[PDB]
């Protein structure tokens, strides 16, 4: 039945996008742009435009939250939809901007923000509906309020638009719920999918909730560093999903007067129960309640028990979620971490490579952005920025924007609003600046993502690469086989081999296969915590991995511990030590997590205690050995991949002369090649620089990495294994190998 | 359009320069040293010296806090420019102490810190200026109060210039703001620029900011070794705004 379906989060939006499925269309009667007569909740329809992307699975219909604010209805809700292909054109449509959007900014808003929506754009038109198009560095939205077809109309130039007068006041007897929502989130979807799966149901349905009887979270703990959008999520799920969002923010509680404060918090839990589907928000939870012994007394107490009363005290038949934002709660009062009172604690974290890239373009949307800037390379340079980091690059470029056209805006008494605003048009030379301009605020946390180092990358090395999918994917795809024959799956990985072998980028291509986060913790980590008498910190990696989704935690370089103080001979101690006892104590833990896959790297393997590669911990050793003739053709093609090279090169001669070279020090060769390459660009392109200033007054001297500049690189190389430490991997790997063929008889 | 240009911070100052640029002070008709007859903002103009350095970029236009304070300016404003290269000279140049600057202590100011500015020093001289000397030990400033010629007069010893009286008190109706500034921080030019590119625009075009949208830092942390000039540097970039400061 076409008739009913149930909306969802869109990712096309362009404001006025209704996103179906083909194979569902077809039952929808629409095919390829056809009016949908978008049928909304209460007194309103919508024209809409019908598209089709992946997510549909024919089951979910997408709107972008200007839809869905202009149809009164909330993310989950189920909505009808009345199809009806047909083409009538309009001629008095008469547009209004809306005073909560236009409230200090004049001009011609007919031509300044309304020009590149008004047609080819199709926007909802029709009497009543509002619709957001931002404008000049404000998300301006306008109302249209009369439209002589309805409920459907053409946009197009044919249709007459005409000109708005003073703007108009919002809707406060429904107050049109603009604040934010879930378009405006950016970098961190996974977790915002679980907290929508883990919250929606106890706000959008109350009443089975009585009936159901099963407890849903009574309260969940956001977490993650500052300023990476957990009062911004909490914010949009609340509004999202039409609950009363409250937010009682420590410092505005813990600033008043002790025993009125705690009145004062006990009132906001009033205040969220005296409406149901309220959810009551705790920014900053470390200074309400951080560790119990830690406190001094009076307030910094008080108020805890006074929490933790209210905390577990609702009997969460009141519908009432308290949802609480924290830094790594291992800070928080551990009392807080009982069930019944934060029985979920998920954590956001810092927005991966690819998320800033979201980010930016979220909060990059009012900037008007020039085109020759592409906002892929601002997200990648800007390494361990978190979300605030990216609103701050946002708000610096923008204002430099205005500081370099400060001399044709002051024209006039100041700024008088006007179109100029459009002009800015921040170029990437004003994001450079700011980008170089910000110092990331979280730089020194293990960042969970999903490296975009894929199997290609990685040539040469084949039969580990199988032997090796074998362990990750074969557990997952078809789990039944491994539970019939009785053998638990190896969650325990260690790849020994020479220096700089690709352990990191093997261990990084599983993890992108299977959509898996990757925390590498590196060798100088692990001697930070062991120098650091501080190997208690390893409770925490491990941990961080936990709270995350599949996550090949990777041990890289590992048995540095070791190394750093001879090994298992040389010194007074034995093998083991702080950090690799805690490692090996812990990951027993992870031993029944079923989603973790441990993984370690060694480059001198002898020396690791073997307490570690024993069944349950990193049992199953692998080698990865020097690349050979055509695994170094491989390598060198894939690493000199993304990079200009001249068909002159034929890198099958280098690999063969590449004779002993690893997969670091061949990179290193490439890098060399590409490094004298630039060199001689650079050297030219100053040369034609001098040839221009003189009296003379053939553009591409080097357009690529040439053939010479590789036989110089080549012999301006390094090997970094010699004969024996080589043969040392594969006389260590004799250890746990046999070469037992006599036993031919079955 | 040489008629209208933004203003700048000096470095040569002498009291009374403001420079420009060679290629930029053809267009406005001034070759060496000729009268500029600056006009400033509210009822007020002053004759200045035109001159010029590396800075200038041919854009903006440098004054000394001696000239903005005269012309009631504050640095990073727009002002306009009457450019006139004549000579005329005067004959009742009448001075007189500002209280604010003399307030203890008492000489014949005509000679004791009056000499070595009223010839060739090219001070700002036309009714209502006001300029600073810096004479013994104390920044003691002056305000010609008649000016027979206007808005330009030669500073030559052809012209009269004559003895003072009692001190007069500033102007509480304006206050003259003249506190510190950037003229008087050193050492950190660097991290002044950056502070005046962070700041200046929320400071001075407040109005912008209910449009513009993007949020300006709400705070910024100063911070250095004890005595660094960071109180010096906020107060600077306070007056030199106009903004009201307040010290907690
Ligand atoms: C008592 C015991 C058990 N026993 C039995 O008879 C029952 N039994 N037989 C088999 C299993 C079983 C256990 C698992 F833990 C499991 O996990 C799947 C999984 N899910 N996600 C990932 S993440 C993966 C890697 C990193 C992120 C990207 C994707 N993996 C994964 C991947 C690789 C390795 N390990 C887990 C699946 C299973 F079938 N139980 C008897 C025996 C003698 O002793
Ligand atoms: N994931 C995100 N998506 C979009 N904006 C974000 C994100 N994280 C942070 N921000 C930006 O950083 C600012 C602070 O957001 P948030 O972290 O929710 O509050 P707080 O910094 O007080 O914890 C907001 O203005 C927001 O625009
Ligand atoms: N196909 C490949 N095989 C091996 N190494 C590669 C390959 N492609 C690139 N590399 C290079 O190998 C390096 C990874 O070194 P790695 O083996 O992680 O060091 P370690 O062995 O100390 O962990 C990267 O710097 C990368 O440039
Ligand atoms: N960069 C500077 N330029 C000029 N004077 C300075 C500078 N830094 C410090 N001073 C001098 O040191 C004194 C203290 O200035 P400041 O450091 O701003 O206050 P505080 O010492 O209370 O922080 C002032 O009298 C000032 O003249």
């Amino acid at each position: 039945r076409p008739n009913r379906l149930i909306v969802d989060e869109a990712i096309n939006e362009d404001n006025s996008v209704v996103s179906l499925s083909q194979p569902k269309m077809d039952e929808l009667q629409l095919f390829r742009g056809d009016t949908v007569l978008l049928k909304g909740k209460k007194r309103r329809e919508a024209v809409c435009i019908v598209l089709s992307d992946d997510t549909c699975s024919d089951e979910k219909i997408r709107m972008n939250r200007v839809v869905r604010n202009n149809l009164r209805v909330r993310l989950g809700d189920v909505i009808s939809i009345q199809p009806c292909p047909d083409v009538k054109y309009g001629k008095r449509i008469h547009v209004l901007p809306i005073d909560d959007t236009v409230e200090g900014i004049t001009g011609n808003l007919f031509e300044v923000y309304l020009k590149p929506y008004f047609l080819e754009a199709y926007r909802p038109i029709r009497k009543g509906d509002i619709f957001l198009v931002h404008g000049g560095m404000r998300a301006v939205e306008f109302k249209v309020v009369e439209t002589d077809p309805s409920p459907y109309c053409i946009v197009a130039p044919d249709t007459v638009i005409h000109c708005e007068g003073e703007p108009i006041k919002r809707e406060d007897e429904e107050e049109s719920l603009n604040e934010v929502g879930y378009d405006d989130i950016g970098g961190c979807r996974k977790q915002l999918a679980q907290i929508k799966e883990m919250v929606e149901l106890p706000l959008r349905h109350p009443a089975l909730f009585k009936a159901i009887g099963v407890k849903p979270p009574r309260g969940i703990l956001l977490y993650g560093p500052p300023g990476t959008g957990k009062t911004l999520i909490a914010r949009a799920v609340a509004n999202e999903t039409g609950a009363f969002f409250f937010l009682i923010n420590g410092p505005e509680i813990m600033s008043k007067l002790a025993g009125e404060s705690e009145s004062n918090l006990r009132k906001a839990f009033e205040e969220a129960e005296k409406n149901a589907p309220a959810i009551i928000f705790i920014d900053e939870l470390d200074a309400i309640a951080p560790k119990r012994e830690k406190t001094h007394g009076e307030v910094e107490r008080r108020i805890v028990s006074q929490l933790l009363t209210l905390m577990d005290g609702l009997k969460q038949r009141a519908h009432v979620i308290v949802m609480a934002a924290t830094n790594r709660p291992n800070s928080i009062d551990p009392a807080l971490r009982r069930f019944g009172r934060f029985d979920r604690e998920v954590d956001i974290g810092i927005p991966d490579a690819t998320g800033r890239l979201e980010i930016l373009q979220i909060h990059t949307k009012n900037m008007k952005l020039a085109d020759d800037v592409d906002l892929e390379q601002v997200a990648n340079e800007t390494h361990g920025h978190v979300g605030a980091d990216l609103a701050a690059l946002c708000s610096e470029a923008a204002l430099q924007a205005i500081r370099k056209k400060m001399d044709l805006i002051d024209l006039e008494d100041e700024t008088i609003d006007a179109e100029v605003m459009n002009s800015l048009a921040v170029t990437m030379d004003d994001f450079r600046w700011a980008l170089s301009q910000s110092n990331p605020s979280a730089l020194r946390e293990t960042v969970v993502e999903v490296p975009q180092v894929t199997w290609e990358d990685i040539g040469g090395l084949e039969d580990v690469k199988r032997e090796l999918q074998e362990l990750v994917q074969y557990p997952v795809e078809h789990p039944d086989k491994f539970l019939k024959f009785g053998m638990t799956p190896s969650k325990g990985v260690l790849f020994y081999g020479p220096p700089g072998c690709g352990k990191t980028l093997l261990a990084k291509a599983i993890a992108n296969e299977c959509q898996a986060n990757f925390i590498s913790i590196k060798g100088p980590e692990l001697l930070t915590m062991w120098f650091g008498e501080s190997e208690a910190n390893v409770r925490e990696i491990f941990d961080k991995a936990r709270q995350a989704a599949p996550c090949v935690l990777f041990f890289d370089e590992l048995d540095s511990i070791a190394k750093a103080r001879g090994g298992n001979i040389g010194d007074g101690g034995g093998a083991a030590d702080r950090v690799i006892n805690q490692i090996l104590t812990e990951m027993d833990g992870m031993s029944t997590k079923k989603n973790v896959f441990i993984i370690g790297a060694t480059n001198r393997p002898d020396i690791i205690d073997p307490a570690i590669l024993r069944p349950g911990r990193l049992d199953q050793l692998i080698y990865i050995p020097l690349p050979d003739e055509k695994s170094r053709v491989a390598i060198l093609k894939a690493n000199l991949r993304k990079s200009p090279v001249a068909k002159d090169v034929d890198l099958e001669f280098l690999a063969k002369m590449t004779n002993g070279f690893s997969g670091a020090d061949l990179t290193e060769i490439c890098q060399r090649a590409c490094k004298l390459a630039i060199r001689e660009s650079i050297e030219s392109e100053i040369r034609r620089e001098r040839e221009r200033q003189t009296n003379p007054s053939e553009d591409d001297p080097v357009p690529e990495i040439r053939r010479d500049h590789f036989e110089e690189a080549m012999r301006f190389a390094r090997r970094s294994v010699s004969d024996n430490d080589i043969r040392k991997y594969e006389m260590f790997a004799q250890t746990l190998q046999q070469s037992r063929g006599f036993g031919s008889f079955r």
